[PDB]
């Protein structure tokens, strides 16, 4: 019940240390508008979610660069506006320029003194490098949706990661799972068996937001708001412990 009882965090990229629902927003927004302003955040966010989650599972191995693209036409087509394939590979794109939330680089370079960092993200290698640029960290590894072929919840996400985490030194119980997305990350973590760590980074917004609403709740061994908070906490534990 420590979090220094841990040797490594592994980490959910896009919605935990990247703030991919103000990206996608800025990504959507061209889109968007041609539906109408009225429109509001919580129903794109969540129409993209169910267009990109069930595109995710429909074509598992398609790099995420290469999968939005499709959700970009989907969304399109169901909201009734014209569109192009070019806007459609433009949002693809995009992800390289979704920011990090502002507590995550400092907060990442603060635990890599104490952890290995590990990455499991739905999102290709070359589209994510740009994502580490801005997080400004080395991750000991990166496990992507591309590397595994499939997109997280699948289970062939954790079970890669868990066939190489022996290359770092490290077992399933060394890791603790830190994520925002229920859905994605911590009903996956649970079935896993892994300890895990809820970014609630939706602790003030209604709803789920660019993620699925989950089967169930699951349980979460730890939980706090952000990252500044999470390192907070650790700070507390030495502090106090």
């Amino acid at each position: 019940m420590r979090l220094g009882d841990y040797k490594a965090l592994s980490f959910d990229c896009y919605g935990t240390l990247i703030d991919w629902e103000s990206g996608m927003i800025e990504g959507l927004r061209e889109l968007t508008a041609r539906v109408g302003t009225d429109m509001s955040r919580d129903e794109i966010l969540q129409a993209h979610a169910r267009h990109e989650s069930r595109q995710q599972a429909q074509t598992p191995g398609k790099p995420y660069r290469d999968l939005l693209p499709i959700v970009y036409k989907r969304l399109a087509e169901q909201w009734g506006v014209p569109f192009s394939q070019a806007e459609c590979e433009e949002y693809g794109r995009s992800v390289r320029n979704w920011p990090a939330f502002v507590d995550s680089p400092g907060a990442l370079q603060y635990l890599k003194k104490y952890y290995k960092l590990i990455i499991l993200s739905n999102v290709d290698n070359k589209t994510f490098q740009y994502s580490n640029e801005k997080l400004q960290v080395e991750f000991d590894a990166i496990y992507s949706a591309e590397d595994v072929g499939a997109y997280a919840p699948s289970d062939r996400n954790f079970e890669y990661m868990n066939g190489h985490i022996g290359d770092l030194g490290l077992e399933p119980g060394d890791i603790l799972h830190t994520a925002e997305s229920l859905f994605h990350d911590h009903v996956p973590a649970r079935k896993f068996g892994m300890a895990n760590c809820w970014i609630y980074r939706r602790h003030a917004q209604e709803g789920f937001g660019a993620t699925m609403t989950p089967s169930h709740e699951p349980t979460y061994d730890f939980r706090f708001n952000s990252m500044a908070d999470l390192v907070k906490a650790h700070q507390e534990e030495l502090r106090n412990g």
